[PDB]
């Protein structure tokens, strides 16, 4: 199907998977509001491992309760855009609200361009306790010229991810890189 | 001067602090892009004090490096909303480009309700380095009815922080915030 914009999406009853796989463009605004994770899924923990060499990369965890939600900025090192095959362990909470279907679209742009889409099922969650799921990530194989452009241009690689329960949006967090570090 | 909508500053070609003072609602989105941080401000750590008492309540710290933005869910406990001054001494790194007039603009809402402005100047900051800053928040005089509502309708309270240097805005992070911990 043709491309869809985000103001097309924000128009909608509802926004399902098939919509956001058609956006062409990194979004500016975010499709859901937090008060929309109905299901209070909350992200506490995630490692990062190169499946090719079995190297754990790095563990980001969470330090009155606190989420982080909608944005985080990371900086990596040069090597980060050479990964073939990374496996994350990501650990969250849900809430008491049984969840079916949780499910992960991201799409990574450089710009205006899409690098690579990521759509990943998280599988069968308890509610209200501590869930982990594996994704592995087969990174797009990116020409010498594209690297050259996302090193030297921090921050204008940027990320979608929309997360679906039930074929519903439910979050949607933003992220930009930088591979300079 | 007369309410002002998140639209408004949207199409203005810099937002001031006065504008942001007189938005009557809390933001859907946000006034200015992660890219806005021309300074790359990056908050580190805040350390929040009980100055009635003297007591410390919590202290959050962050944590290839990664810079959370944009979006913090806090859960307190009911005794939050009866606190009347607060200290905050909040550390932040600055990137290589020397700030002037850091000053941050924080609006909260329970709903449509405004509680409190916050309105305070970070003082002088020196380039690529951590630096420190205290803040003193005297907290609105809330009535019960108001604090029954906050305390029932978690996430329904709101606030925008609003990040100036130079008198223009750099950083808009925002927060939902339950009391019932
Ligand atoms: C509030 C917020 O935002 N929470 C974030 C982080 S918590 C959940 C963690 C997940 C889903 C793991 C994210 C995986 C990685 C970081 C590994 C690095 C791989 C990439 C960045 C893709 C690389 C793509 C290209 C090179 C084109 C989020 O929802 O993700
Ligand atoms: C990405 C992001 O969002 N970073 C956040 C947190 S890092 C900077 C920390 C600061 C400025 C300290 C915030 C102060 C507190 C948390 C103390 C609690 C006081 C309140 C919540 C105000 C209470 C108001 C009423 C009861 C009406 C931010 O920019 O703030």
């Amino acid at each position: 199907g043709a491309a869809v914009t985000e103001q097309e999406l924000l128009a909608l009853d509802t926004i399902r998977p098939e919509h956001v796989l058609r956006l062409n463009r990194v979004t500016e605004n975010y499709l859901c509001k937090p008060e929309d994770n109905v299901y209070s899924i909350d992200f506490t923990r995630f490692k990062i491992r190169d499946l090719e060499t079995g190297t754990v990369l790095f563990e980001i965890a969470k330090p009155v309760d606190i989420s982080v939600g909608r944005f985080v900025r990371y900086q990596f090192t040069p090597a980060f855009l050479r990964l073939r095959t990374v496996g994350a362990t990501v650990e969250f909470t849900v809430g008491d609200r049984p969840v079916t279907g949780f499910r992960m679209i991201e799409r990574h742009y450089f710009r205006e361009r899409l690098l690579k889409t990521f759509d990943f099922d998280f599988g069968f969650c308890i509610p209200s306790s501590r869930n982990t799921c594996e994704h592995i990530y087969e990174f797009p194989q990116l020409s010498e010229d594209v690297i050259r452009l996302m090193i030297e241009n921090p921050y204008e690689t940027r990320s979608d991810s929309f997360y679906f329960v039930d074929n519903k949006l439910v979050m949607h967090n933003k992220a930009d890189y930088a591979y300079n570090g």
